[PDB]
């Protein structure tokens, strides 16, 4: 896909004009890079909320999986992008998606100390008992990290 690749680069760079143009031209909204990441993954990871929004309005798969088993929500949560987390959840992101090692969005947000994100994930139904492949819950993570404020709510 010539235009899938340009869309991926434009989404990552936050070039909202180019994104709009490529989608108008007919670029696949769920185009993948060589890691299995779609434009929605790339924008969710880097933190371009306006790109996330427009992709989602153009029918982007909110629960697309890359080769590591990560959904956009995983990436936005891990990187602290609270507004992206909120919009992904409003559009039906799976709050309890588990990646290749069983990390959920709650594990990832707890591990990076993002309290506000943890709060919203919990509201959307994140499973506080979910273990990753090594047996750790989000709560365990919070104790390992010495983060007392996280632990309280987890």
């Amino acid at each position: 896909s010539d235009l899938g690749k340009k869309l991926l680069e434009a989404a990552r760079a936050g070039q909202d004009d180019e994104v709009r143009i490529l989608m108008a031209n007919g670029a696949d909204v769920n185009a993948e890079d060589t890691y299995g990441d779609t434009p929605l993954h790339l924008a969710a990871r880097v933190g371009h909320l306006e790109i996330v929004e427009v992709l989602l309005k153009n029918g982007a798969d909110v629960n697309a999986l890359d080769f590591s088993g990560s959904t956009p929500l995983h990436l936005a949560a891990k990187r602290g992008h609270l507004e992206i987390v909120e919009v992904l959840l409003k559009y039906g992101a799976d709050v309890n998606a588990d990646d290749t090692i069983g990390s959920t969005p709650l594990h990832l947000a707890a591990d990076t100390g993002h309290l506000e994100i943890v709060e919203v994930l919990l509201k959307y139904g994140a499973d506080v008992n979910a273990q990753d492949k090594f047996g750790k819950t989000a709560f365990d993570i919070s104790i390992d990290n010495g983060n007392e404020d996280l632990a309280e709510i987890l």
